[PDB]
């Protein structure tokens, strides 16, 4: 079929940060191979000069929301892995 690229599950945000974020995200994975460093690069990239500290996780699935609520988060699939980023104080 006519694929696309890095899919996105949950984001709940503005294309501004969502696109920009997912941008550095996909790109990150499209630049780095060490996912750990990828997610660390995304959070670090943002947290840098945005609103630290950010907390990202790289597992397989993330179902909480009504548990460890945060401020800004986005869970999608980067390349061929999962990535759930979220800013929690």
């Amino acid at each position: 079929m006519s694929d696309r690229k890095a899919v996105i599950k949950n984001a709940d945000m503005s294309e501004e940060m969502q696109q920009d974020a997912v941008d550095c995200a996909t790109q990150a994975l499209e630049k780095y191979n060490i996912e750990k460093d990828i997610a660390a690069y995304i959070k670090k990239e943002f947290d840098k000069k945005y609103n630290p500290t950010w907390h990202c996780i790289v597992g397989r699935n993330f179902g909480s929301y009504v548990t460890h609520e945060t401020r800004h988060f986005i869970y999608f699939y980067l390349g061929q892995v999962a990535i759930l980023l979220f800013k929690s104080g």
